[PDB]
């Protein structure tokens, strides 16, 4: 059975929607990663500005 | 005998002469190891930006 919205969609189309999901949630995971190095460097900066 | 310069100093004079001496160069010890100490803190915050 198909599984998630626009279930109409049917052969090739399920595919192709079902790489447009994987590739959307895959940059999804790329954006908080992102963010979550940021928190990474500042921090760095903070405890090395500590040492000094 | 009497050693350094004016040596006409005799009795509580030459004492007095000798400690004065004593405390002179005693202080310009301390001048030339403020110096290193400067040179020290100089050192010490390159190396460090360095590191960061």
């Amino acid at each position: 059975p198909h599984l998630g919205e626009g279930g109409a969609l049917t052969g090739t189309a399920r595919k192709a929607e079902e790489a447009r999901l994987r590739r959307a949630e895959i940059e999804r995971q790329t954006e908080l990663g992102r963010l979550q190095q940021q928190i990474e460097q500042r921090r760095r900066r903070a405890r090395a500005q500590i040492e000094a």
